[PDB]
């Protein structure tokens, strides 16, 4: 439950029962034969795991620095890493005898991931979404609806994510009997930060085995973008003990850190409690959840997972920020150079790995976690016009 | 070069040289050690091959018929099987010392797959596209530009695909020195129909091995949509000699065959000569390429590859049609039932297999080639269906 002084279970009495049932279920099942047999079956024949580790030769050479490898999570069914975590908890909820999935979503990306899983396993799916976001993400709402999920707008409060989260919790408290609260990142009250990370670690395991086959050695630096921090942890974890492996997390710099328009919790947030956990969040002078801005929809969460705040404390991992302008430039660069259109989120890690690579030696290895494809960001990019 | 009486090189004198050079180049590199090592390298680390073979348990049961398997070409990089051919030809062009890639495109899907492969191999890419189609595929045109490809609108003639094809041949005649003409389907003058199919057959091979591992036996019926016919030929080929395997190609029925508003060259076209080949095409009473209609963008090609006309003839394969309405229904079905949003093209194959399944025993296997994903079709479906 604790990663140093970050984490916990800051939740009402009402939520203690479900959370213990969940943590219990996860314990037994965590390594149960079948559950894993089933999970690996869907992950394989449905999600298309494992994803390849691609060496961006053209890009590296154009920079004349370290070797830049892309862990292709953009190729998993759905286009994003979120699918890993979604199949996991959905399958777990199935094993728990649950028949309904609920979740909140800012950009709508996690909502889609949940809807996909729900649909796959024949479970009812209700997605809470701040009316503000719903009117901003017409396509993801449409996408979730095509998959058979129900989108429940939230007009209470500021009609945003925090409001969706509250509504989601509300629903779970009363329906947890047959309803599972599918959290989308390594956040929320225990055991969520741990469960999500375990479900994403598979990224790191493959990426490890793959880099050993392609280079016969572990990488020098691993770079991933950080919103809640799930794709970062998923690929970070397997290398936490390999001391020589540097870990770099990239947060959204937005219009610039000094402009207040960003979503860099770790670099500009303060410690506090939100979503049932103790970690870094972006508040206002009154302890209220403050805005988030990033050309990247998925880097909207007003905070970051506890394990990341921890890793930052013990200095096992370094956390930087990249601006919208930089990410947007990286987006165009990969597309033109490697014929790969990355998600705007991923473009943040790419942007930084690029700077980093330039200041390194030809045979130093950098593994960038390409968390997703950018088909979904074409409209917003079409900014460039 | 000939599949029965279909195929050939019905082209101008100026094109016989580049074509012979290409065929020569393909002959040697076809099985060269290096070439293939690089091809398999890119197909794996960049395109993510192999794609899995998924069992739509929920769908099969909901129909209570044969087992419905899905060859997931929707998971390949780019979201469509077109990438397999784009890589293969781009790579071949590289080995030939070409530095430029040209291509025509109707919906812009082949345009996108060529742009990606060009970007991957540092080649210059110019895409010819009828102005008509350019103005109707805003997102793909943008996609191609993002990939660093130059989109050349064509306003001559009817401003459509046939006009785009004429400009592409034109260009190739003058620039074949350093420019490779990358055809997107099993169509065109020899050796194209053969090269494209070879680059797509990897789909069938994988699917063959994968079904044997999942069912220990070959499938009863293989179903794939058919535009030009490349994803159908890619998954069919490996099973041609397996006489017990049923082969069904599905064409665009559009508004309904009798309406004439479709794109079913095999089921309603006539033998003809176009794009340098003798095969089935949709032509008006004046031997002119007729407009096609389909809710699925990629089934717009006004004809079909010669090898499919041949397979139809000798009856090795059966070809049916599915309407926009039916494909659209499968689109929604697959999405809610398996959590897989198929391409409208593939929705045609899915729609038919579904019908075919219901009239089969539960021990019978059907393999549908899910040629692509539906992210690219959300806009049209939003308008057409609503919600
Ligand atoms: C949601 C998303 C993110 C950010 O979330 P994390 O939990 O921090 O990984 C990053 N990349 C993509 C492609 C996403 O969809
Ligand atoms: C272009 C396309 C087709 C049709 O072309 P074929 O050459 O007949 O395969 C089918 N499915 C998808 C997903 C396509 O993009
Ligand atoms: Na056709």
């Amino acid at each position: 439950m604790w990663f140093g002084e970050f984490g916990g279970q800051y939740v009402p009495e009402t939520l203690i029962e479900p959370l213990k049932e969940l943590e219990k279920a996860y314990k037994r099942f965590k390594d149960d034969e079948e559950f894993n047999r089933q999970l690996n079956y869907y992950l394989k024949t449905w999600a298309g795991r494992p994803t390849p580790l691609y060496y961006a030769k053209r890009l590296t050479e154009k920079i004349g620095g370290a070797k830049i490898y892309l862990k292709r999570e953009d190729l998993v069914h759905g286009g994003a890493h979120k699918t890993n975590n979604a199949i996991g908890q959905a399958l777990l909820a199935k094993f728990m005898g649950k028949t309904r999935l609920i979740a909140e979503t800012g950009a709508g990306q996690h909502g889609v991931a949940t809807a996909m899983a729900g649909a796959l396993l024949g479970m009812k799916v209700d997605i809470y979404m701040g009316a503000e976001d719903v009117e901003r993400q017409k396509m993801n709402v449409f996408r979730m609806k095509l998959l058979g999920a129900n989108v429940i707008p939230v007009n209470s409060g500021s009609r945003t994510l925090k409001d969706a989260i509250n509504e989601a919790l509300r629903d779970w408290v009363a329906t947890f009997e047959y309803t599972h609260y599918l959290i989308g990142s390594v956040v929320g009250p225990h055991p969520y930060p741990t469960i999500v990370r375990d479900f994403q670690s598979v990224i790191g395991r493959e990426a490890k085995a793959q880099i050993l086959e392609a280079e016969g050695q572990l990488p020098d630096v691993i770079v991933a973008c950080v919103g809640g921090g799930s794709n970062a942890m998923g690929i970070f974890y397997p290398f936490v003990n390999d001391k020589k492996v540097k870990l770099v997390g990239v947060e959204a710099g937005g219009k610039g850190l000094e402009s207040g328009k960003h979503s860099a919790s770790l670099n500009a947030g303060q410690v506090g409690v939100f979503h049932g956990m103790l970690s870094y969040f972006l508040q206002d002078e009154e302890g209220q959840i403050k805005p988030t801005h990033s050309i990247a929809p998925g880097l909207d969460y007003p905070g970051v997972g506890p394990e990341h705040a921890y890793l930052k404390k013990i200095q096992r991992a370094e956390y930087v920020t990249v601006t919208d302008e930089e990410a947007l430039k990286a987006f165009h660069e990969l597309s033109r150079t490697e014929g790969i259109i990355p998600a705007l989120e991923s473009a943040h890690a790419v942007a930084y790995a690029m700077k980093l690579a330039k200041e390194m030696s030809r045979d130093e290895i950098i593994i960038v976690n390409l968390s997703g494809r950018g088909d979904k960001d074409l409209d917003i990019v079409l900014v460039s016009g």
